[PDB]
């Protein structure tokens, strides 16, 4: 599923992301825009052989099991394919674990390079929230 910007913002708010660990909703929407273009079915393979999955491009090296990343962890306790669902619940629950991990949203390279220090509230402007 390809989300609309405001559709995703509302789904994220409902799942408890607005101000989760101090990151306002605009940050999560911005990160999703640049990670996956709001497409839950986004996959991208990394040089190390790991793969990123879903709307927040969560990586199989640490966070999920895809059966092909030798010597990886499954810290969110899910098959990576659960991250591609049109229901963002698994992606959101796993993102909460990631952002608590010490580096905050800097774990998402596109957030750090494209969202951090920008006016992220623009991403939720005009939405009925
Ligand atoms: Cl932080
Ligand atoms: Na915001
Ligand atoms: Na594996």
């Amino acid at each position: 599923k390809v989300f609309g910007r405001c559709e995703l913002a509302a789904a994220m708010k409902r799942h408890g992301l607005d101000n989760y660990r101090g990151y306002s909703l605009g940050n999560w929407v911005c990160a999703a825009k640049f990670e996956s273009n709001f497409n839950t079915q986004a996959t991208n393979r990394n040089t190390d052989g790991s793969t990123d999955y879903g709307i927040l491009q969560i990586n199989s090296r640490w966070w999920c099991n895809d059966g092909r990343t030798p010597g990886s962890r499954n810290l969110c306790n899910i098959p990576c394919s659960a991250l591609l669902s049109s229901d963002i619940t698994a992606s959101v629950n796993c993102a909460k674990k990631i952002v608590s991990d010490g580096n905050g949203m800097n774990a998402w390279v596109a957030w750090r390079n494209r969202c951090k220090g920008t006016d992220v509230q623009a991403w939720i402007r005009g939405c009925r929230l």
